[PDB]
């Protein structure tokens, strides 16, 4: 109904005739363009709307799509015999009629400064992000720099965590040298984002095994807390760190050297559900049956008031099943759940609101496991002041 709708209808069509292997595709896609042509017909273009039905603007209006159902029809009878590529270079040929018949009523007054509105809104939304991922970065580069080397680095909790957050910071890094690098013999640096790429999808699985780990090693570790192991997990500590490796890196490292196009790889189907998409469900999977055994025996010390409301383990508690549906749920919206293509316009609402998310998503984790931690917090002030003391009795030394 909507000329946009339609107009977006022609243009995807255009690409799938573009991209087309096979007769049938390039027929399909056709026969989508002749209906949304016929639809646009009967619509009225932003500059034509103060303009009579009648007007020999919307007669010419018109005309343009009656001479673009034409070459639609042409096309359709090469497809018809067969002949893909001639039917793909008819193809071509729509947008000169389109040009010079259509496009001059859409490009008006108030519609070309529309343009410029729309894509102020989207660089916007290009730093919005670059913020959002900067800050997560230096918020994970502080939150390890304390933890890191410390009467903390002692723990071995402050370790499954020192990794969770490696597991951010390479993907937050890495989202910001494929952003870099996009906007810039030459080779020298397009090849340069490429090895990047792999350390992204590489540590977009990895911050789900240490997402595996934290919801484990609440069960396995504090929610037991009847079992003698404890420290000598490093067998499965950072070798969990080895599952979003194993069924990732061949995955895509293989699958990419046979059908490589840009720096960020688009989707291959084939390619990218075996990449990724298994080891990241294979862990919000078996991270869910933990979690409601996690709450299960939780309410338990509720009555047994094991767990108190100022227990180290209850606070935890209230912080990694804070992370564990949150992160989980809302970058498992991300692959499949508004699984149509249905159009461009509704598919990048949907990339740039995971992009919005996605990116200040280790800023969260290093507040809540780290910033938000009594011990956490004490220590801190505890050796700035013992640090101020040392400056003091330093000066009076000398």
């Amino acid at each position: 109904a909507d000329l946009e709708d339609n107009w977006e209808t022609l243009n995807d069509n255009l690409k799938v005739i573009e991209k087309a292997d096979n007769a049938a595709q390039v027929k399909d896609a056709l026969t989508k363009m002749r209906a949304a042509a016929l639809d646009a017909q009967k619509a009225t273009p932003p500059k034509l709307e103060d303009k009579s039905p009648d007007s020999p603007e919307m007669k010419d209006f018109r005309h343009g799509f009656d001479i673009l159902v034409g070459q639609i029809d042409d096309a359709l009878k090469l497809a018809n015999e067969g002949k893909v590529k001639e039917a793909q270079a008819a193809a071509e040929q729509l947008k000169t009629t389109r040009n010079a018949y259509i496009q001059k009523y859409l490009m008006d007054g108030e519609e070309i400064e529309v343009q410029k509105e729309v894509a102020k809104m989207y660089s916007s939304f290009q730093v919005m992000y670059t913020v959002g991922y900067s800050l997560s970065l230096g918020a994970l580069l502080l939150a390890l720099a304390i933890l890191g080397g410390l009467s903390k680095l002692h723990c071995t909790r402050n370790a499954i965590h020192a990794n969770l957050f490696a597991s951010f910071v390479l993907k937050a890094s890495s989202v910001l040298v494929i952003d870099g690098l996009l906007r810039t013999l030459s080779d020298g640096a397009v090849a340069g984002c490429r090895v990047a790429a792999v350390f992204m999808q590489y540590g977009i699985v990895a911050n789900y095994c240490w997402l595996l780990v934290e919801g484990l090693y609440l069960h396995n570790l504090l929610g037991l807390a009847t079992l003698p192991e404890r420290s000598f997990f490093s067998l499965y500590l950072g070798i969990g760190w080895g599952a979003p490796m194993l069924f990732v890196v061949p995955w895509a490292v293989v699958k990419c050297l046979f059908e490589n196009v840009q720096c960020w790889t688009s989707n291959d189907n084939m390619g990218f559900w075996w990449i990724l998409r298994f080891p990241v469900f294979l862990a919000i999977l078996i991270n869910f049956f933990i979690f409601v055994r996690i709450v299960q025996l939780l309410v338990a010390k509720l009555r047994a008031r094991q767990m108190h409301h100022t227990d180290y383990k209850f606070r935890l508690a209230k912080s990694t099943l804070t992370l564990i549906p949150l992160l989980g749920v809302h970058e498992v919206v991300f692959a499949f759940v508004t699984d149509e293509h249905a159009q461009g316009t509704l598919r990048s609402a949907k990339l740039f609101f995971d992009l919005f998310l996605s990116s200040f998503q280790g800023l969260l984790v290093a507040v809540l496991y780290c910033f938000l931690n009594k011990e956490v917090q004490s220590e801190l002030r505890r050796r700035w002041h013992r640090w101020r003391l040392g400056k003091v009795l330093w000066e009076e030394r000398n």
